[PDB]
């Protein structure tokens, strides 16, 4: 987990945003997804080794797992 | 902020809990193990290169090494 | 704490400086580049898989992408 | 950088210690080195890809590079 990361193919960038979301962009500047669901500040993001799943860590004391298409998969409490 | 980590194959997640334990989960959301032994807050977790050993660093001034099956291996002191 | 990073080949180090710049160094201690453009504190730096692109995240609410030769490529906004 | 890390061969563990040092141990519990030099709290450690160099990051606003034998190589200010 870092507050900002590149996908394993280098084409997607994830960052923790100050509004309790995670933003996903393409390297050309286009915003792809806004991951909404955490109830407090988000401080960390990580990609899985195949780049298909994104993890986020928050001051709400959960870790959430998402598909890169924006869908929430799991909440680890 | 060092209190969450992912195994290098992405199948296991480790997280420090407020009750001074470390939780290990599978990526399907199931809880696998609860690592109990630190006497103060756990601030850092890390996986070994094959994911089979977990290290936990605590305000009790120790680093503990655990197997992913939940067994305590070592307590490192400075 | 996210304000220092290492390239995947270990040859380049990135660090956020208090003057709102990102510094790039070689492992021999020499300063290679100073990335200037953020208007507030820089809190996170990261390298792409080949080390050729650097991302910087700032309290100015942007993420900037740079080539390792110092050129600004993109400013990402939420 | 993380506050605790395994070497790439899994045989050495590095951690930031509360006394402004970095400790290096073998997986069998033996303390190998104490890296002394930072003038404030040390919060992050990392190994190079070959495991021969250790980086440390501190509230003194420096990053230091060390050989695994304990010798200071560089201070990045």
């Amino acid at each position: 987990v870092w507050g900002v990361a590149f996908s394993p193919d280098g084409q997607t960038i994830a960052s923790a945003s100050d509004d309790k979301t995670v933003k996903l962009w393409n390297r050309n500047g286009q915003l792809l997804q806004t991951l909404t669901g955490h109830s407090s500040s988000v401080w960390g993001v990580a990609f899985s080794p195949d780049g298909q799943t994104i993890a986020s860590a928050s001051d709400d004391k959960t870790v959430k797992l998402w598909n890169r298409n924006g869908q929430l998969l799991q909440t680890l409490t």
